[PDB]
């Protein structure tokens, strides 16, 4: 069932025909890859395809569609775990998790991603300065390795470092068939949270830096990269936990676990608008309201800078409100601490994203800032990536050689490939 179909990540750029095979039959998989490996442009797997850049594509490859393996085949509320077809996407899990009281322990910003997905980009949320990223909760996998063996892997296993380097590989280790992931126990579908707005970059770092954090197992805040000091780095900061049963309202206690401008605008009484909407203690909140508020031509562009280099992160942010280049969609996160995976992009301390219209100028002003963010100790993610080098990667990235060296071994003849791979030289 192959096609030669024309792909692109979400960003709808960088665009590369493929031979798209899409079965669920996984069988036809691993005769695939056994095929691809006897012929030399090689595979990888696609998921949802929700990746902006070029890591779910290989031109005039093989790319294998891992949607259509999608079986939930256990869910065990007393284990906690959770056996899946990699193609399983979150939203299906969570859905599914729910009334076992149990709760996807890392979840993005969009639940239209893989289980693969969320592996290979070793995703992270609100909550990854209280729970790590999405590979600090996988159990096990089914890994098909290039010789067309399936390997059985585990975080502290004999195969400890292949499994590392599986999560947050993109794809460059094999095709993830089927994991375990240990989830999270809750006794509601809700959160109880908190709202404080500041009105500057200073408050902001001093709001994340005062110990208030650890009171709170998810934090995020939308963030004001536009305005001129001293409004530079203002926020609606959203924090909170999952709630018990006891802390909701009547009328939601009986099926706690369910899912289903004016001229005000910019002067002062908007101002107070904001500060009094945006300012609010234990409020409770389901999925949408909490987690996806949004829910009510662009460069996509997200870094992290080392927790002790403040000074630095707070250059970094004025010099994009400086740049000519308006984003106005900004998520601000303080992470924790980082995991095992050498080539994981999470680090404790400032992330940020940007989202910046594409017009002239903006290519080489984005180069720049790769520099500045290279030069402080930071790292870009390869899931809003198809325009940085291979040279500024490797630097900051600086256990890939490390990582390569893996790849090696476990895939000597280059079977798995993409357009990400060559343009970073991973391959
Ligand atoms: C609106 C939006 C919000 C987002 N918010 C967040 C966020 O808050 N946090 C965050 O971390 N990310 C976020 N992302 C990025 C997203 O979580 C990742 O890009 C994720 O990897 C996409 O999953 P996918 O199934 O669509 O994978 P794809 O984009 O199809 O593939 C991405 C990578 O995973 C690999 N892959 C997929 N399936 C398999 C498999 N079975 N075996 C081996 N490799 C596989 C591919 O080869 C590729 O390298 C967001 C994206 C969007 C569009
Ligand atoms: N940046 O991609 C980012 C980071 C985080 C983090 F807090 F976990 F670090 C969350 C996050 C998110 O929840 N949603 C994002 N989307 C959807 C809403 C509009 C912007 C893109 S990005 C994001």
């Amino acid at each position: 069932t192959t096609t030669a179909t024309r792909l692109t990540g979400w960003g709808r750029t960088a665009p590369s025909v493929a031979n798209v095979l899409r079965t669920p039959d996984a069988e036809m998989i691993v005769k695939a890859v056994a095929r691809v490996a006897e012929s030399g442009r090689g595979a990888i797997a696609r998921g949802l395809g929700r990746s902006y850049g070029d890591n779910a594509q290989n031109g005039g490859g093989l790319v294998i569609d891992m949607t259509p393996l999608n079986t939930i085949h256990s869910i065990d509320a007393d284990t906690k775990l959770v056996d899946i077809d990699a193609g399983v996407n979150l939203d299906q899990l969570m859905k599914a998790a729910l009334p076992f009281g149990l709760w996807v322990p890392v979840l993005p910003g969009t639940r239209q991603v893989t289980v693969g997905g969320a592996i290979a980009c070793d995703i992270h949320g609100k909550n990854h300065h209280s729970a790590g990223s999405f590979g600090n909760h996988v159990r096990s996998m089914d890994l098909l390795t290039a010789d067309g063996e399936i390997r059985h892997l585990t975080p502290t296993g004999e195969d400890a470092e292949l499994f590392w380097a599986t999560v947050g590989g993109n794809g460059l280790t094999g095709i993830i068939m089927r994991a375990t992931i240990e989830m999270t126990p809750t006794s509601t579908a809700y959160f109880i949270a908190d709202g404080d707005v500041t009105a500057s970059l200073d408050e902001t770092i001093a709001l994340h830096s005062d110990g208030s954090e650890a009171r709170y197992t998810y934090s995020s805040a939308w963030f004001d990269a536009i305005s001129a000091p001293p409004k530079l780095g203002r926020a609606a900061v959203s924090r909170g936990r999952l709630a018990t049963v006891e802390q909701l309202p009547a009328k939601l206690r009986s099926e706690p676990l369910k899912f289903d401008a004016n001229k005000y605008t910019f002067g002062p009484i908007g101002e107070l608008w904001y500060r009094k909407s945006g300012t609010y203690r234990g409020k409770v909140q389901n999925l949408t309201q909490f987690y996806h508020p949004l829910d009510m031509g662009f460069l996509q562009y997200q870094f992290v800078i080392p927790t002790e280099a403040v000074d630095e992160f707070k250059k970094i942010i004025g010099v994009i409100q400086a740049s000519g280049h308006y984003s106005f969609l900004n998520v601000f996160k303080l992470f924790g601490p980082r995991n095992q995976a050498p080539l994981s992009f999470p680090i404790p301390g400032w992330n940020i994203c940007v989202d910046f219209p594409i017009k002239d100028g903006l290519g080489k002003f984005v180069s720049e800032l790769d520099r500045r963010v290279l030069e402080f100790g930071g790292r870009l993610y390869t899931a809003k990536d198809s325009r940085t080098t291979a040279e500024t990667f490797h630097a900051m990235y600086p256990r890939v050689d490390e990582w390569i060296s893996v790849r090696r071994k476990v895939d000597p003849l280059r079977v798995f490939a993409s357009d990400m791979a060559r343009r970073l030289e991973l391959l």
